[PDB]
């Protein structure tokens, strides 16, 4: 019955989250901090991936090591840790590999 106008984006180098926010004002962005060596990563990016056909917000993933400076901004310390943003703002944080509570966050504040 209907299809969802989704945005999945990787970022490459620290200041493109910024522009990123820039670039979509009015949306809610979703942002998953990730590790290359880290397995629980690997295994929720599909489930992320899936999500993001589910919800009219931007799906973001950030390689920690690519975007040193915008982790450290973020204070991640474990991954995936998924941070809502909404109008420039953290409005909710989920640490760990947990699909259900990711979209739990993403219900409340879309
Ligand atoms: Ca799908
Ligand atoms: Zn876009």
């Amino acid at each position: 019955q209907l299809v969802i106008m989704s945005e999945l984006i990787e970022l490459k180098q620290d200041g493109d989250l910024e522009s990123l926010l820039e670039q979509h004002k009015n949306k809610l962005v979703v942002v998953d901090f990730f590790a290359t060596w880290c397995g629980p990563c690997k295994t929720i990016a599909p489930l992320f991936k899936e999500l993001s056909e589910k919800y009219d917000a931007i799906f973001v993933k950030v390689d920690v090591d690519k975007l040193e400076e915008t982790a450290r901004k973020y204070n991640i310390s474990a991954m995936p840790t998924f941070i809502a943003i909404k109008n420039g703002e953290k409005v909710g944080d989920v640490v760990g590999a947990s699909i259900a509570k990711v979209e739990d966050m993403i219900k409340k504040f879309i």
